[PDB]
C-alpha cells in the first residue's frame, strides 16, 4: 500500500467479506481479518494498524 488510505480500503473489504458485525469491535474485527488468508496484504504494512486510525 502507497497510502494509509489503501490499507483503509483493503481493510473495509476484508470487513465486508468476513461479513463483520456492525457491533464488534475493532480488535475483534482485526481477528476476523487475521483469520481471512487475504491478512497478509495488510500485514506487509509496517504501519498496519496505524493507517486504520479511521476505524479505531
Amino acid at each position: 500500500w502507497n497510502t494509509k488510505e489503501e490499507a483503509k480500503q483493503a481493510f473495509k473489504e476484508l470487513l465486508k467479506e468476513k461479513r463483520v458485525p456492525s457491533n464488534a469491535s475493532w480488535e475483534q474485527a482485526m481477528k476476523m481479518i487475521i483469520n481471512d488468508p487475504r491478512y497478509s496484504a495488510l500485514a506487509k504494512l509496517s504501519e498496519k494498524k496505524q493507517a486504520f486510525n479511521a476505524y479505531k
